[PDB]
């Protein structure tokens, strides 16, 4: 399933990486980060693996939603 996640330390480019790294060596396959919007759709199995990973990189999501 996928989810909208609101990660707000993505206000700068460099953060923009922090996420896609962990995502790829979290094993997602289909993602999107955005430093414009502040925002990462993940599409994955285990939303939770995602946000601990998120928490497990610095980056405390506010909140996410399914699309």
């Amino acid at each position: 399933m996928r989810y909208v996640l609101y990660v707000p330390d993505i206000s700068c480019n460099h953060c923009k990486m922090r996420i896609s790294k962990a995502l790829e060596e979290l094993g997602v396959k289909n993602y999107e980060v955005s430093v414009e919007e502040k925002k990462v759709v993940v599409e994955t199995e285990n939303l939770d693996s995602v946000l601990k990973k998120l928490e497990e990189i610095d980056y405390p999501v506010e909140s996410y939603q399914e699309v």
